[PDB]
């Protein structure tokens, strides 16, 4: 309840600079890659085997898994710079802009811009531009650099709206059986974005494009964390609005999917991360 | 110093029954799969990216990474039955047999026998025969059943010998740069099996065949843990013989390979598991 996570639009130029520096430091030491890999491994970890669900997506653990992911990542930033916390990208607000690509989050001072079509959409601007930031493929081998292609697909030509967020917050049930891509009247599946997909969470990944548009490579793009800090914020809000409500399933959904089950690749359980304040952080506002 | 890890050949009928029983429960609960996944993930995690070294093999962390692996595995077994510890398969003595496939380790009440040529070398005997034990391919999808083909390979027709172990124990250095498959006069690379490969550990893997023969699927076979328990034991012996020799590299090795670096997929470091006695276990003898 001490660490404050801020809206990207509220950061001082120094905070932006420090965040970028710390990320680049984590990347140099080899710590950043551990994060890419954890998310990759989890994505291929089906619960149960053969099922469409995995440890981090298309199921109940989607939200708590990423919260732990972000928590661990933020603790790593703190180790380098104690004054650095994870900021959140409020995409619902950027969706209101005439041209979202002009949002300050994409400035050459922060995340860098959209991909360059003349270069097969390689990001050639910002601190994570090809040549300054190496990426790796799902195979785990060096790739050719970050790629982004804002709103190119037909299913995600735009960022989700404030209304989409509001409608999701309306759901009274955290999740509902079978606890997967098909769960109905489920806040979790709603936020994740499988209802009339792609929506919200899923839609943002698709809108961004490049490595961000697919599970095995998503974290190669630093914005992955700003996105999920926002997703984590929507959830924190949901938890306040419906305080009558608790995580689901409690038992008898799939192993690694239940309230007290370990979340591959960690021993962390959903219960362990239900209270973000106990985890040591809050969102401005 | 309380948990004793025993030679498979020193186990009672009951101790073997309980070990197998506990492994099945671990499997049934979904815990066993986490281990197959962890080992697979580590094998694809190169240190550094593009390199030939990975978090669990072909470099210095090979030994401490597997020691941590077994420790975690033994703790889970202990959680199911506090009287069960990890036994070790002393293959160097089995190598002396006229026909090693006749060793009591392969009895039907234990691990099971060799694969069935008619079935495409699917294991049809023992507690883990196809139909009684599910397996998972490199993709994380169900694979249809355990396979074994003892010494079918021209490269590893025989199990390593006592002489092979003894010679490795004479090595003075834990490891040597470049800290990878080419390291010379390295106890680690020797025990792993790359000096005139396939030797030792690498040779046991190749000799067993089936999922045990390849990195991404090896742990699917329970004997993987019995194998690595002996490898761990051989290392523990080396540690006592060369009491003034320590882990290498101490620093400036690839991140993930140094004495105090975290070992993907965990935060555990080689330092953390250098003394097995501190880990709560010892070998019988
Ligand atoms: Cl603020
Ligand atoms: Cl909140
Ligand atoms: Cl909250
Ligand atoms: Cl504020
Ligand atoms: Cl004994
Ligand atoms: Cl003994
Ligand atoms: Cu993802
Ligand atoms: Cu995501
Ligand atoms: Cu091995
Ligand atoms: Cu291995
Ligand atoms: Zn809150
Ligand atoms: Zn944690
Ligand atoms: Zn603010
Ligand atoms: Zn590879
Ligand atoms: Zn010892
Ligand atoms: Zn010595
Ligand atoms: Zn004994």
């Amino acid at each position: 309840k001490y660490r404050v996570r801020k809206n990207v639009l509220h950061l001082t130029d120094t905070e932006k600079r420090d965040f970028v520096r710390t990320v680049l430091i984590l990347k140099e030491k080899g710590i950043y890659d551990r994060y890419i890999a954890w998310h990759g491994a989890a994505g291929k970890f089906h619960t149960p085997p053969g099922s469409d669900r995995n440890a981090a997506h298309m199921s109940s653990a989607f939200l708590p898994w990423h919260r732990e992911y972000l928590l661990r990542f933020e603790r790593d930033l703190q180790s380098i710079n104690p004054e650095v916390t994870l900021p959140y990208w409020e995409w619902e607000t950027d969706a209101q802009m005439q041209d979202p690509s002009q949002s300050q989050i994409w400035s050459a001072d922060f995340m860098g811009g959209n991909g360059n079509p003349i270069k097969d959409f390689i990001v050639d601007t910002g601190p994570f531009a090809a040549g300054r930031w190496t990426t790796i493929d799902e195979q785990g081998n060096p790739s050719g650099g970050l790629k982004r292609n804002f709103g190119a697909t037909k299913e995600a030509p735009t960022l989700p709206t404030r209304d989409d967020v509001l409608n999701a917050l309306k759901i009274t049930q955290y999740d509902t059986p079978p606890w997967d891509m098909t769960s109905q009247n489920s806040f979790r599946n709603q936020l994740e974005g499988f209802i009339n997909g792609p929506q919200l969470h899923n839609r943002v990944h698709r809108w961004v494009g490049g490595q961000m548009g697919v599970v095995p490579t998503a974290p190669n793009d630093p914005v992955f964390f700003l996105h999920h800090a926002n997703v984590d914020r929507i959830w924190a809000v949901w938890q306040i609005i419906h305080r009558n409500q608790n995580y689901q399933p409690m038992k008898n959904g799939p192993f690694g999917q239940n309230f007290r089950d370990p979340m591959y690749p960690w021993n962390t359980t959903p219960e362990d991360v239900m209270n973000h304040r106990k985890l040591g952080y809050v969102y401005d506002i």
